[PDB]
């Protein structure tokens, strides 16, 4: 159908827009951090203790395969990553004070990406 196309050029057009959102937010972490999954191999008990795990390149393979539907899913990712490391890494450590930093930073791009969203539509 003509409408069918009319939506994927819209969820085209949000992976487009998420797509910038996302780097916005990776640069935001400049030590990498959060770049990659954390390694099973060097932590194994990791999955004991985070049953939702994620990070920048798990988002950045579901966004390229448009599998974001709304921003809401995309913030429910990266509120993942963040709120994982503050419950794994304790509170005077390198990555717990890199997610606080993330958090903060982020909102600005992510408050303004929400009235993006409403009024492209």
């Amino acid at each position: 159908s003509m409408e069918q196309v009319a939506m994927e050029l819209r969820l085209t057009e949000l992976t487009r827009l998420l797509r910038s959102v996302l780097d916005q937010l990776q640069d935001k972490d400049p030590a990498r951090i959060f770049a990659q999954p954390v390694s099973l191999k060097e932590v194994p008990d990791y999955l004991d203790h985070i049953k939702h795990p994620m990070d920048f390149a798990t988002m950045r393979k579901r966004l390229e395969a448009q599998g974001y539907k709304n921003l809401h899913e995309f913030e429910e990712d990266f509120d993942l990553i963040i709120d994982n490391c503050m419950k794994y890494n304790a509170r005077d450590t390198v990555f717990y004070r890199a997610a606080v930093r993330l958090r903060d930073q982020g909102g600005v791009v992510l408050r303004q990406a929400r009235r993006e969203v409403d009024s492209i539509g």
